[PDB]
């Protein structure tokens, strides 16, 4: 029954440990990517989870990586998430935004101009993105050849996390989750593999970690450390985004700086989702002692699994994703031992309330 027991993440209090891990859908109004009702609905059916982590958001248009992916910048974007959080918060449920910038995972037809989306090197990402159709559906890509962002410009990727986190506060969020993982943006200047960049923001893991920490320290001085969250997956390989080969040392420097700042949790995506080793109890107590906040697990998790990392210890919560897109009453079918609703893995991606709101409850 740990699982199901509070728990305080930065300035609210979780109702349990049972997480909904950022998961996107593609189902936003094109062109603006605005927000819709029937997101709103999507989200309201999932109140019960202790902490509801929106679908990845961009910070900003040259952010965009994924068509109908939704956006925090532009006023009615703001306007669209306030009706969405005002509608989870009526349910007792409390929500946060993950805020992304897509970096080379992107085409250019998606990004202001029609350009060359940015990234820390002019390095292919090697992987594919979804666009739409014709029918609006969405299809798959390869992703741009992308621009190395120049050191004048960085300063701008900052000023953006920072106004989206401002967004944030203003669409009625609880929390904010920096998209530090999964080979975008902010992990492609952690990695060594994605970042051969020269000056002060490549090669030691000081000057690969120094975007995400001044991202981080904006978001404190903008709202506060307990309303900031990461997320973050420096272990393994994301996207075809491996994280180099001195992994675990460059984890736990990252997780040391993050811990000394005392921000609102930490959630690590495991390399067990994505087809690899996982990890030891020796590294979690490592994470462990260098992060002292909440410590939110993910990625082919079990309740089994969840609650013996619980009762060492190891981790504050779990976050699962493909269960919360089948089951909307997750937390009470998990409390109640009950078999969960099958996936329709064909309508996870873009179309409308088919595979989406749809889901029956027990
Ligand atoms: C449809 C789908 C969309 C996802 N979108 C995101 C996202 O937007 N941001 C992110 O950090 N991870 C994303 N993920 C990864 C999940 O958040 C999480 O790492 C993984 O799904 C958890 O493992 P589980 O599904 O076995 O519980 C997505 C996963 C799926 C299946």
């Amino acid at each position: 029954e740990k699982l199901y027991s509070p728990l305080k993440v930065g300035a609210i209090t979780a109702a349990n440990r049972i997480f909904m891990a950022p998961l996107t859908r593609l189902r936003s109004i094109e062109p603006g990517d605005i927000p819709t009702p029937l997101m709103a609905e999507y989200y309201r059916q999932r109140a019960s989870a202790g902490l509801i982590i929106s679908e990845a958001t961009q910070i900003s248009a040259q952010a965009k990586g994924y068509a109908g992916a939704p956006g925090i910048h532009s006023p009615e974007q703001i306007a669209a998430w306030k009706k969405i959080t005002a509608g989870v918060h009526a349910e007792n449920g409390h929500m946060a935004v993950q805020l992304w910038h897509t970096g080379r995972i992107s085409h250019a037809s998606l990004q202001p101009g029609g350009q060359a989306p940015v990234a820390p090197s002019a390095l292919s990402a090697g992987t594919r993105t979804s666009l739409r159709d014709e029918n609006g559906q969405a299809i798959r890509v390869e992703t741009s050849m992308p621009r190395a962002l120049e050191l004048e410009e960085i300063p701008g990727i900052v000023n953006d996390f920072r106004q989206a986190i401002a967004n944030a506060r203003e669409a009625g969020f609880d929390l904010v989750e920096l998209h530090s993982a999964h080979g975008f943006l902010l992990h492609q200047f952690l990695s060594p593999s994605s970042n051969h960049r020269t000056d002060q923001y490549g090669g030691s893991v000081e000057n690969r970690a120094r975007l995400v920490l001044e991202v981080v320290d904006a978001g404190i001085e903008e709202w506060g450390a307990d309303r900031i969250g990461i997320r973050v997956s420096p272990i393994g390989t994301f996207q075809n985004t491996d994280n180099g080969p001195n992994e675990e040392a460059d984890a736990l420097y990252l997780i040391e700086q993050l811990g000394k700042r005392g921000i609102a949790y930490l959630h690590m995506s495991e390399p067990d989702w994505a087809g690899g080793e996982p990890y030891t109890d020796a590294f979690r107590e490592k994470v462990r002692a260098r992060f002292h906040g909440p410590i939110i697990g993910a990625g082919a998790y079990t309740v089994e699994k969840a609650e013996t990392l619980i009762g060492k210890g190891l981790i504050d919560a779990v976050a699962f994703g493909r269960d919360w897109i089948a089951n909307p009453d997750l937390v009470a079918r998990l409390q109640r031992k009950a078999e969960l609703n099958p996936q329709r893995a064909e309508s996870f991606y873009g179309g409308g309330a088919e595979g989406y709101t749809d889901y029956p409850t027990l």
